[PDB]
């Protein structure tokens, strides 16, 4: 049920940095411990991942560098709504 | 001796709350905002590939507040840093920099915020997630439509349905538009605010003045402004104040030529301006246009209202007028506008007319009828009438009483409401539009066509617009007893 989002205007995109939206309801606890176990699942594949940042107060979910590759693998993270890759904004 | 752009937002009679800005780093010694910016300097800002790192954000909070050429003189502000000496930002570090405007209302609660998010990247769902989060929070955001000659909608935060969406405008009221670039448009768009040549606070020295362009400029006139209603009406919800920056602004001004055609009658034609007084109870209705429906033989198009605000009417419209109609339909406890498509296509959209009625209403329908058409009537005394619908299933073809189509069915919008007084105001003519308007002092809450072929019709501020390929247009007009 959880998708996947990219930035439509490709210039912009940033892969390798993905913001992991949780469902409405998830606890700021439950955050940090879906984090630590994508970080736990993607090291016994050989992939280094770093948690930048732990999202609560507005909505619940985590910032993360890693490689695309895992994206199948976090989007079937418990409490996971969506994915999106990070992008680029600018000053108007 | 007065910027242009200061006098613009002067109405025509004239005589607490914090501004925070996500943007460069600004210079807060500036004579203009020295002593009333409060720099958190939160950063977060992708590496870049002082006087011109700091040049956006310091032109922007003397907008806003600045002591001789700001639009909310002296006001209180809060900057975080998100967009680089380049002016660039990621939507990660967006969100980081709103979530902390939340974390630091949490712990230091204060009075009513606004938020100036002078940026743009494409259409991001978490960041128009995050910006529906700060809005139910109670927090009012004002963004940029953006510089791209582009449908706002596919940019955000600009497309967040929780926002104030602000497009550029200049000093002759067109749409501001420098080479390939140029002001944003479409449904998305709240208004246009000056946006051209905008006199403001220059980083290069701490009383030096420039003159800026863009979208970032207009939403900084609208900041400034909802600032100050705000101050004035601290109550204020943000429908009710979205309502009232959309009552005072000046109507009809823009040439929309600028406009690519299909875009022309979904943009607003509204430029800000401040409010006559700062502070009985008036009847304020706004036009609310769904997505286009898509190609869909059997594509629909839906249109709602926002957060505390009443669907009083209903319409429907197609370039090629392949439509069945539209229907008022409950879901949530709240009337919803649908429209259909037909056959040929191409789609349709469904338009709503969204009030301010704090008053019970509800939907009275009638399926297909005969030759006296299709009728339903708000039957129950002290009840009005605010609006007609009706939708066919079939591919090709009195006061507080709807008519349509003996093919069709028919749906009113009933209300009681006994502070309002409302009449049905019609004209026909033997032309491609036919309009009606309801007269000064009164707001339109319903416009529709009388059931020879029509594309659709919709309300424009308080004018009824029927288009066709006699044709009558139907305005239904609203006001305060
Ligand atoms: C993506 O669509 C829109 C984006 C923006 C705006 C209007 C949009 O149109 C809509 C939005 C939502 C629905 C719905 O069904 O919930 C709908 F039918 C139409 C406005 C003009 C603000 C506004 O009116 N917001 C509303 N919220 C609720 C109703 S209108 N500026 C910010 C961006």
């Amino acid at each position: 049920t959880a998708t996947f989002h990219r930035c439509a205007k490709d210039p912009w995109r940033l892969p390798g940095t993905y913001v992991v939206v949780l469902k409405e309801e998830t606890h700021l606890s439950q955050s940090e411990r879906t984090a630590r176990r994508l970080q736990a699942q993607a090291a016994r594949r050989g992939y280094l991942t770093k948690i930048l940042h732990v999202f609560h107060g507005l909505l619940p979910g985590f910032l993360v560098k890693m490689s695309g590759d895992l994206l199948e693998l976090a989007l079937k993270l418990p409490h996971v709504d969506y994915i999106e890759e990070d992008s680029s904004v600018f000053a108007q």
